[PDB]
């Protein structure tokens, strides 16, 4: 299928429509750095603790008693106006002393009470400075980097590899997706407090992708997993000295370095090899900026723009899943939820004909998304393979399926 | 009871003894920098792992089975000459997959898989690479730290409060036992391989010791227990900048520091809050040269010959104890071991009688002991609470027990 070029003029219309229609006016959109263009939410989140504890009724008439006071108790909790003091000590509670579908209503849970404190701080039923309290100790970053990284693996995992996808699952981006929005304020409160904090909730929350199974290696990691080596990224940041003749107590982690860069530059490694490089590279880069840079030997071997230009893909690749995931819910006769467990109630579920215009904007947001990267992306032979491909199957996939959903 | 003055003079006949007298044989003494002066483990051991094994398969008469597993698999792993790499794979396993009765026989078995360890690393079937191999890893360390802790507690800490020195047990200290000696090997390769990993290891044990209440406080740590901490203290021992106007990002660690060493030199301080700070400030010292140092507002304050007699208090404490705990087994009809749970067994069992000339070498021991550590405490106002009195105290208890057991 020949790809898109019609600019990006008059978009008035798709603008207006994203902005009115659910989920989209959630989230975000690539389409927002080009130069030519509540209330709710607590009713929704209400009506999903309901079915879960309707759920666990049901099963006890087959320790599933334990899971229920839990329930109840966060239900409770939630819609009564109480002092901050009261409940700063009492949610710490529940969240520390927390078969195949007990695992997957526990963490459930877990994440339900993230979100509670989520609706807390932006009604002002609690300050700044109580919020701080609570996510800044070590235990929370854990408990926050483990339940975001395993509620993403449980919701799209499966969704993501029919589709071939998930090698470009990033770790960067989780935060983007409209069900994700409490873990971005949060990393932002914390960004703002404190530099420090968010890079070494990165490094957690990174190191947790890898110990399960996002980012499969054959060899283990050399950065992650081990405290020694945040100690030493953390030596490294804090350094007027530009390394004029360093010394040897940090001089093999610019070996590691240069290693990876070797093995991403090399177009005869292997693909699975590469894209883990990436992976490693932008997270380091992100969080500890200059480290990946030595000035050079980088200008002739072009890096900053191979950098950008999967990052872009990554990125166009997790809006075309979401939009695919959308489409794919306006069928005649669903009754079930493509977005994971708990995800929309059946009071406020999607619903199943077009309102009018709404094919003709979603056509307009591909094509223009589509048009939007090529003008971008680096167009050679050195990299055409972490890019230009995967992008074109995806466009081969996306124009295939939608002539027939559109059809009944 | 008045103290003992008598010099150190003619202590040929005390140094025999105790290097043919089980078990002071399998341990140092301090009386050794006074400018005056195997084989058998192997079926000691052997016989240990049978008496367990006795006492698991007659509770099953009362998951049990699984314990006895392990325990048959280590005691058959340990009697057969086989390959480096098949006793690696194999032992690395059991480690890593591992009531109040089931946690004691749990623990157990994690500590003779080290003591295994050990014993083949001294008969050279195993090499110093293949070791460095497996101890070198962050989850070995873990390990290692918490079994010595929690092993260390378990046998000693009931017998240390009965007799009034559980508040001196020093983690930098525990490895001078004849039961730790396995221990003090690892330590040592460690150093001599990588001095970065004993310092990473001695702070993991100390938030150990914090964590499962042998250091109490009612106010959290400011040093231990936090990856970010660690990485604070690491780069600041990397510094060849020794702080001309250093820059804000470390001078809060400075304040801490001072705050301790306040807390420490405050005479009206409660004796609880001051012994804290001597353990914090002590592990720091030794593990992070220099960090504990300030000129000029030192050499005024006596500083470094305190910390030395709180240091050499805190030795001397140990070794009575060892020595009372010896009298206290060589009484008629005892049938029970004063060493622990599973230490000696009935085979290797202390003789009931004493052997010729033994009380006067006893006698001549804790003389030279009390006599040794007087020439070198300081004797003040500022400090006669965490030294001088203690050891007096303890003076008076021994010196009364004495006469009462060489009585029978």
């Amino acid at each position: 299928f020949p790809k898109k070029m019609i600019t990006e003029s008059n978009s008035k219309d798709i603008r207006e429509y994203l902005a009115s229609t659910f989920p989209f006016e959630q989230q975000s959109t690539i389409l927002d750095s080009v130069k030519s263009i509540f209330d709710l939410q607590l009713k929704f989140r209400q009506e999903n603790l309901a079915e879960l504890k309707d759920q666990i009724i049901l099963s006890l008439g087959a320790n599933w008693q334990k899971l229920l006071d839990y329930t109840n108790k966060l239900d409770e909790l939630s819609n009564t106006k109480i002092s901050p003091e009261e409940f700063i000590e009492e949610i710490q509670k529940v969240l520390y002393k927390v078969s195949k579908l007990y695992s997957q209503f526990n963490l459930s849970i877990q994440d339900f009470a993230l979100q509670i404190i989520h609706s807390k701080y932006k009604s002002n039923q609690i300050s700044q400075n109580d919020l701080l309290k609570l996510i800044t100790e070590d235990e929370m970053l854990k408990i926050l980097a483990k339940t975001k990284v395993l509620t993403y693996k449980m919701k799209y995992f499966d969704s993501a590899s029919k589709m071939g996808i998930n090698k470009y699952i990033s770790t960067e981006m989780m935060d983007l997706d409209w069900q994700f929005s409490h873990y971005k304020t949060f990393n932002d409160a914390l960004k703002k407090n404190k530099a420090s904090d968010s890079s070494y909730l990165g490094w957690l929350t990174h190191g947790y992708s890898i110990k399960y199974g996002l980012s499969p290696n054959n060899e283990r990691s050399m950065f992650f997993q081990d405290g020694r080596k945040y100690a030493e990224l953390y030596a490294f940041s804090k350094s007027p000295h530009r390394k004029i003749i360093p010394g040897e107590h940090l001089k093999d982690l610019l070996a590691k370095i240069n290693k990876s860069k070797g093995i991403f530059l090399d177009q005869n490694a292997l693909l699975d090899k590469r894209i883990y490089a990436f992976h490693e590279l932008n997270t380091l880069e992100t969080h500890f900026p200059g480290i990946t840079s030595s000035f050079t030997d980088d200008l002739k071997s072009n890096y900053r723009k191979k950098m950008e230009s999967v990052s872009l893909t990554c990125q166009v690749l997790q809006e075309i899943g979401n939009i695919h995931r959308f489409i794919e819910s306006k069928v005649p006769y669903h009754s079930s939820t493509e977005y994971g467990l708990f995800s929309i109630p059946k009071i406020f579920s999607i619903p199943i004909d077009y309102k009018h215009g709404e094919k003709e904007n979603l056509v307009s947001y591909v094509d223009f998304l589509y048009s939007t990267a090529h003008e971008r992306i680096l167009q050679d032979n050195s990299i055409n393979q972490l890019c230009l491909d995967p992008l074109q199957e995806s466009l081969n996939r996306i124009k295939s399926n939608i002539p027939v959903f559109f059809n009944l």
